[PDB]
């Protein structure tokens, strides 16, 4: 039977553009989702904009527009960037939605009646040296407007009631769940620092003015953005189930759920997804996630992204100059099971993509297709010129799937390009361009280029989750139904091809520099 898989990515904040560092997470997630879809599994990919908090109030104020105005414009822009980068969500919702308002309040109310909510007064005191108000830890709250000394009648001591999630109530459960396999060992041991220290109650309320959901029965008190943000996951899925009759909420979020749930996140936000989130789900009556998939961050030419050096590239700025599949492949070629950083070496970016994709994959196709087109009216002739070469492709497939399954895209691209390298070399060894000029060798020409195109179909199957647009164009040329992973098991013989679709041009280094220049501020 197929696997039911609900996959999410972190919800970007609704206060700025998506940049190429953010894009690494969504490309990682989308590629994994597309692979599971090819494998015949029910993989559902949901995300949303994170539209609350002082983060949004600051930008809304900085631009003289309302908070609703900003997040609406921003959600449109984020969805356009993701879509153009071929990141295909099943739903892209918003933490500022009626589903999130009800889910947050229903979860809160259940947790409260179970005794997992606490009320205590937080004190803030003015520090004359640091010249600002500090919180009573026993840091300051994030500012909501743009803005000190001890004034005569001005208080030096604020106080306000806050609402706490009694996270320590789940410490035993969390001590077990964090080491259950849901986290990679590196992740679990870095996270366990909070556990070694002892969990603390979590401040989930903010005072007015705050752009967010109001807390039931606490007038003037709002949920902190990080309280409702992960509930955006459930909200995004609940909103989707209204339009997808085959998707049942309880089937994915009930404690009994036999479905898998994965959160792709960056390493900076593990504590929210690994401590508060699974405690919240268990206390509220839902299943905990199957695993967190944690990733590192992006560097460009060996250094941190620089707005001054022009290596802090907006997704739209990339898309103005370059094919998105360039970057999708480059990321795939370095994305690993680990949690390390990933470097975009711009010179290596051009050499690697041109040599691997255009050179080893696209050119095997266009060269061979031309001979089938001109020499046999476009009918691919079936033959067995190089059985050992073909068997290698068969032997390699389940391993490439294992890499995909385990998020080891690096290994997967490696295995694929090794097959590409070997197939390409055999074609060159045959030299159909030379056989085509010899009289009485036309059968040989079609035998060779038939295998060539067959192997290109195999490479497209293997690369489809990285290059879904290229795959679509390839399926048009190959004149086949959309490719499943199981299609690798069959071959085209005696098959009418369509005209050759353009698949990918080389990366022009001028365009890469034009992208960097456009990003210098
Ligand atoms: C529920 S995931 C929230 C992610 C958060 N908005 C961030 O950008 O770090």
């Amino acid at each position: 039977e197929p696997r039911k898989i609900l996959v999410t990515s972190a919800l970007p904040y609704a206060n700025g553009s998506i940049h190429l560092g953010h894009m690494l997470e969504y490309i990682q997630t989308d590629m994994w989702v597309r692979f599971q879809k090819m494998r015949g599994n029910q993989a559902v990919y949901v995300c949303a904009d994170d539209a609350h908090g002082s983060a949004i109030m600051l930008r809304a104020e900085r631009e003289g527009i309302t908070s609703e105005q900003l997040i609406d414009a921003v959600r449109a822009e984020h969805m356009g960037d993701f879509a153009d980068f071929l990141v295909d969500f099943d739903n892209y919702h918003s933490t500022h939605s009626e589903e999130n308002r009800e889910l947050s309040s229903a979860i809160y109310l259940k947790l409260r009646d179970a005794g997992h909510i606490d009320t205590r007064p937080v004190t803030q005191y003015f520090d004359p040296e640091k010249q600002m108000f500090l919180a009573d830890r026993f840091a300051t709250y994030a500012p909501t407007e743009l803005k000190s000394a001890i004034s005569g009648a001005t208080p030096v001591l604020k106080e306000s009631l806050h609402y706490f999630f009694k996270l320590p109530d789940f410490e035993a459960m969390l001590k077990q769940w964090t080491r259950s396999g849901a986290l990679q060992e590196s992740v679990a041991n870095k996270l366990a620092e909070w556990l070694d220290s002892g969990l603390q109650q979590w401040d989930i309320s903010r005072d007015a003015p705050y752009f967010g959901f109001e807390i039931p029965d606490a007038p003037g008190k709002y949920f902190y953005v990080w309280l409702d943000a992960p509930i955006g996951y459930m909200a995004s899925f609940k909103n989707l189930c209204a339009r997808r009759p085959e998707l049942d909420f309880d089937a994915f979020w009930g404690k009994d759920s036999g479905a898998e749930l994965y959160h792709f996140i960056g390493k900076d936000i593990v504590n929210f997804h690994a401590l508060f989130w699974p405690a919240m789900l268990e206390g509220a009556g839902y299943r905990k996630p199957t695993a967190l998939n944690v990733h590192g961050y992006l560097t460009v030419n060996g250094q941190k992204m620089s707005k001054s050096r022009g290596t802090f590239v907006k997704a739209r700025t990339y898309l103005d100059h370059l094919d998105p599949e360039y970057l999708r492949y480059y990321y795939a070629s370095k994305l690993g099971r680990g949690v390390e950083d990933l470097d975009l070496n711009l010179e290596d970016f051009v050499q690697k993509v041109n040599s691997d994709l255009v050179g080893k994959v696209v050119n095997i196709a266009s060269r061979c297709a031309g001979f089938i087109h001109k020499g046999n009216a476009g009918v691919l002739v079936g033959a067995d010129p190089a059985p050992e070469l073909l068997a290698a492709f068969r032997e390699a497939a389940p391993g490439i799937a294992e890499a995909y399954e385990a998020r080891d895209f690096n290994r997967a691209m490696r295995e694929i390009m090794a097959l590409a390298d070997r197939a390409n070399a055999w074609i060159a060894e045959q030299a159909p361009w030379a056989l085509a000029k010899q009289e009485g060798q036309q059968d040989k020409v079609q035998a060779v280029c038939g295998l060539g195109i067959n192997l290109f179909r195999q490479l497209v199957i293997f690369l489809k989750p990285v290059l879904p647009k290229l795959a679509a164009a390839a399926e048009a040329f190959l004149n086949v139904a959309p490719l499943t992973w199981a299609d690798h098991q069959t071959l085209l013989a005696n098959h009418q091809l369509n005209p050759f679709q353009p698949l990918m041009t080389r990366i022009e280094p001028a365009k890469v520099e034009a992208m960097i220049e456009a990003s210098k501020e």
